[PDB]
This record gives C-alpha cells, sequence and structure tokens, in this order.
C-alpha cells in the first residue's frame, strides 16, 4: 500500500495524538477506512511500516493516545499497538 494514501487516512488524528481532545470522527473514519483497504498480509504488513515511520515523525507524539485510538473508535484488533511492534506478524 502507498504510504503516500496511508497518511491521507490518519491525517485527522494527529491533534488527538499531539495530547489534544479526540479521536474526532474523521480519525476514527479514516482508521476505519485502512482496516478496510490493508487485507492482505503484505498490505498490513505495508501499511505497518508506514504508520510507523509517519509516527516516529511527529513530535510530541503522545503514544498513550495513540495507542486507545482503535479501542476508542470501535476497530477491534487482536492485539496492542505501540511505536515498537512487529510488523511482520500483524
Ligand atoms: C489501524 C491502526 C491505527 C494506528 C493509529 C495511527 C496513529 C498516528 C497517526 C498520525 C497522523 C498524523 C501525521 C501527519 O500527517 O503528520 C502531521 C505533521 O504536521 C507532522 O509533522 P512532520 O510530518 O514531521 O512535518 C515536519 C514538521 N516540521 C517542519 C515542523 C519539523
Ligand atoms: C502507537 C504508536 C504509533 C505506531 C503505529 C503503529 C501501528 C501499526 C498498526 C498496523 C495495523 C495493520 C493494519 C490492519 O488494519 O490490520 C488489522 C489486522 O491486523 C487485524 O484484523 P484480523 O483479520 O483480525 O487479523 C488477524 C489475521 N487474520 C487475517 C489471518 C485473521
Amino acid at each position: 500500500i502507498d504510504c503516500g494514501h496511508v497518511d491521507s487516512l490518519v491525517r485527522p488524528c494527529l491533534s488527538y495524538v499531539q495530547g489534544g481532545p479526540g479521536p474526532s470522527g474523521q480519525c476514527c473514519d479514516g482508521v476505519k477506512n485502512l482496516h478496510n483497504q490493508a487485507r492482505s498480509q503484505s498490505d498490513r504488513q505495508s501499511a505497518c511500516n508506514c504508520l510507523k515511520g509517519i509516527a516516529r515523525g511527529i513530535h510530541n507524539l503522545n503514544e498513550d493516545n495513540a495507542r486507545s485510538i482503535p479501542p476508542k473508535c470501535g476497530v477491534n484488533l487482536p492485539y496492542t499497538i505501540s511505536l515498537n511492534i512487529d510488523c511482520s506478524r500483524v
């Protein structure tokens, strides 16, 4: 999957991952859309690598807030996410 596209889907989550109120509906929709598009193993792994690279470039990233996005947005994942998630097993 294209990192530019991934970036566009989650861009609305920025304010929240930086400590602001949220997650907004636009953030959740982007995440749901990404979840709906990254289906094959390659795409999940690709999307994972992308998000980890994007997250590492955010100043004052709040990992606690970023981690709670899936559960707060209603997207159930069989695991917890973090900056050190192994993308080869997602
Ligand atoms: C399905 C699982 C979902 C996982 C949740 C993902 C959480 C992370 C989402 C973050 C999205 C926001 C990223 C972004 O779009 O960047 C916004 C930028 O303004 C951040 O700054 P940079 O890209 O580093 O730009 C450089 C800024 N400078 C020039 C001031 C240093
Ligand atoms: C929090 C700090 C920021 C770092 C950002 C890293 C987060 C990376 C998140 C990657 C998410 C991968 C994309 C995705 O949406 O996939 C979700 C799946 O892994 C979960 O769906 P399931 O079908 O339950 O997957 C289980 C495997 N199956 C398909 C064989 C059943």
